[PDB]
């Protein structure tokens, strides 16, 4: 298929810091996961991403949402690339948010 990474998220520590990481999110962003595991994925932002954009999965992420958004992101050697993002939620049985799961496609083409 398409080359693609996947993330998971804890929901529930406070802030969705990431657990597990595909070896390709490794390997196209730069970062090992020394730098990725107890983080939330906001650290590949910087000065270009979109402020809405980033405000989009802010608000999906609170109301326990999916979402999709393209992202401007930054590899580890500051390099920028285009992140076409999708958030899926992952509820246990009683409705609450357990996991986010991610799946980012480097979509500069
Ligand atoms: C990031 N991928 C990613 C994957 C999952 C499963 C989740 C839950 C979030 C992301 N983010 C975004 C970041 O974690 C955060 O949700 C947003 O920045 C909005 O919240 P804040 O408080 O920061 O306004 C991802 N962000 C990226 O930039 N790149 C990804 O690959």
């Amino acid at each position: 298929g398409l080359r693609h990474t996947f993330v998971v998220a804890d929901a529930t520590l406070p802030d969705c810091p990431l657990v597990y990481a595909s070896e390709g999110f490794y390997a196209m962003t730069g970062y090992g996961p020394d730098e990725v595991l107890g983080h939330n994925c906001r650290f590949l932002q910087g000065e270009g991403t979109d402020p809405k954009e980033v405000q989009k999965i802010r608000d999906a992420i609170k109301k326990g949402e999916a979402c999709s958004v393209r992202l401007l992101n930054y590899r580890k050697d500051g390099t920028p690339f285009w992140n076409l993002l999708t958030v899926t939620p992952i509820k246990t049985p009683d409705g609450r948010v357990s996991k986010f799961v991610g799946v980012q496609v480097d979509v500069t083409s």
